[PDB]
């Protein structure tokens, strides 16, 4: 279930889309962050992703829409090369492996300052072989 620790680091990703901090993620948000990522949507795909979380319909997606989007456990076979996609924007050199400082990069681009200490946490919590790096199974077990 949701523990309060789960729903404090919920609001830190929330406050990364939300550039300005006006309470809300617009398509405009979502696009850049998107383009940090190597992503590249249209304003098309845009409006859509906000659509499939945007439950009241405002255009726009607030904490509580996105809680509710991040809290539902999605499994595996639905879109499993999406997930695939997201291990390689982390993996810069496609050895297979996310390391420190490969997750650092992808976190100083998004705008996050991170320490030492919070880089190790992070990939400690996602390791399971204790080899201090996520290989792709260790990262698919994460997301499900
Ligand atoms: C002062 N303020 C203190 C908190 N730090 C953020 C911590 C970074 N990070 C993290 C690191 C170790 C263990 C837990 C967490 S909470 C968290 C939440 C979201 C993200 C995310 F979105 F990347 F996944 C990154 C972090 C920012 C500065
Ligand atoms: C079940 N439970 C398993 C592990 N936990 C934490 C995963 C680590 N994780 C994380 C930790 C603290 C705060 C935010 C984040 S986002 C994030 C993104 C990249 C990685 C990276 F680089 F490793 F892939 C690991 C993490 C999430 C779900
Ligand atoms: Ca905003
Ligand atoms: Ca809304
Ligand atoms: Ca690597
Ligand atoms: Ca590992």
């Amino acid at each position: 279930q949701l523990t309060e620790e789960q729903i404090a680091e919920f609001k830190e990703a929330f406050s990364l889309f939300d550039k300005d901090g006006d309470g809300t993620i617009t398509t405009k948000e979502l696009g850049t962050v998107m383009r940090s990522l190597g992503q590249n949507p249209t304003e098309a795909e845009l409006q859509d992703m906000i659509n499939e979380v945007d439950a009241d319909g405002n255009g726009t997606i607030d904490f509580p829409e996105f809680l509710t989007m991040m809290a539902r456990k999605m499994k595996d076979t639905d879109s499993e090369e999406e997930i695939r996609e997201a291990f390689r924007v982390f993996d810069k050199d496609g050895n297979g492996y996310i390391s420190a400082a490969e997750l650092r990069h992808v976190m100083t681009n998004l705008g996050e300052k991170l320490t030492d200490e919070e880089v190790d946490e992070m990939i400690r919590e996602a390791d399971i072989d204790g080899d201090g790096q996520v290989n792709y199974e260790e990262f698919v077990q994460m997301m499900t």
